[PDB]
């Protein structure tokens, strides 16, 4: 289920990415960037606020605004971009979409780094 997650997240960033850098994505590397999301997820519920299930939509934009995509397999050091600026671009209903993807991949990431600690 995560890989959905994921993929759909990928499919979405780099189809804006490219749209407003006039930039190729790089490869794709899953198992990479899960370990960058688990290296996030603990700042983010510092900075912002726990990651739970009822985590509220206006918190998860916040963090999206943390997000940097030059950190990630598909868009490495290619340019400054945040999560942000691609929900910025997607319409009413997919930014809550998007929205879904992003808190539903922190919340599955969350379980592995739980996983891993016991």
């Amino acid at each position: 289920k995560l890989r959905v997650l994921y993929d759909e997240f990928v499919t979405i960033s780099k189809d804006n990415l490219e749209r407003e850098t006039g930039l190729s994505a790089s490869d794709v590397d899953m198992d990479f960037d899960l370990n960058i999301f688990m290296t996030l997820v603990p700042v983010l519920a510092a900075a912002v606020c726990a990651i739970t299930p009822t985590i509220e939509d206006d918190k998860i934009v916040t963090m999206m605004k943390y997000c940097s995509y030059q950190s990630f397999s598909f868009w490495f050091l290619k340019s400054g971009a945040v999560v942000k600026s691609v929900y910025n671009k997607l319409d009413y209903v997919k930014k809550e979409k998007f929205v879904a993807t992003f808190r539903d991949m922190l919340l599955n990431v969350q379980t592995l780094i739980s996983l891993n600690s016991m």
